[PDB]
């Protein structure tokens, strides 16, 4: 599913992402924009051998289980492919444990190099929230 910014962001707040450890709403939605373009199919290999996942490209080196990745860790406890629903539960839920271990939204390379201190509230500009 591609989601619309708008419909992206009231989906992210009803999970209970707006504000999760003090990053706004606006942090997640760019940060999925620049991910995946908002798209829960997205996946891209990295050069590791691990693959991102989903609308938040969580990555098979340490957060979920694809089958293919030797070495690497589940610590959301989930198949990958779980992150490519059109329903973000899975994926919402493993980003909250992923922010919380430390780094924070660091942890997304395009969040840090793209939204980390730019106006992000604009991505929620507009929005029915
Ligand atoms: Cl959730
Ligand atoms: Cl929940
Ligand atoms: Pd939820
Ligand atoms: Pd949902």
């Amino acid at each position: 599913k591609v989601f619309g910014r708008c419909e992206l962001a009231a989906a992210m707040k009803r999970h209970g992402l707006d504000n999760y450890r003090g990053y706004s709403l606006g942090n997640w939605v760019c940060a999925a924009k620049f991910e995946s373009n908002f798209n829960t199919q997205a996946t891209n290999r990295n050069t590791d051998g691990s693959t991102d996942y989903g609308i938040l490209q969580i990555n098979s080196r340490w957060w979920c289980n694809d089958g293919r990745t030797p070495g690497s860790r589940n610590l959301c406890n989930i198949p990958c492919s779980a992150l490519l629903s059109s329903d973000i539960t899975a994926s919402v839920n493993c980003a909250k444990k992923i922010v919380s271990d430390g780094n924070g939204m660091n942890a997304w390379v395009a969040w840090r190099n793209r939204c980390k201190g730019t106006d992000v509230q604009a991505w929620i500009r507009g929005c029915r929230l």
